[PDB]
């Protein structure tokens, strides 16, 4: 039903206090900001919300590591990284 294959089990836990969707490509309207300030505080990253303020769930996932670094040098890789886990789980458990 709701739960699928191991891995995202930890993702949902991050969407509970954020009230967002496990799927990063669905982050809207400005859910991205939530997924940002979340890990941003767990990795001590700078304020990206302003750089991604225009970016959305789809975009973020549609972007590339380098891209995430083009807006956030101190982080970048961090975003595209902590995100992979989401997008990966959102892209179906086996096929998607």
């Amino acid at each position: 039903g709701s739960s699928g294959s191991s891995g995202l089990k930890d993702i949902e836990t991050a969407c509970k206090l954020l009230n967002i969707t496990a799927d990063p490509m669905d982050w809207s309207p400005s859910n991205v900001q939530k997924w940002l300030l979340w890990t941003e505080h767990q990795y001590r990253l700078p304020p990206m919300g302003k750089a991604f303020q225009e970016l959305a769930g789809k975009e973020l996932c549609a972007m590339s590591e380098e891209q995430f670094r083009q807006r956030s040098p101190l982080g970048g890789d961090v975003l595209h990284a902590h995100l992979d886990i989401w997008k990966s789980a959102a892209s179906g458990p086996s096929s998607g």
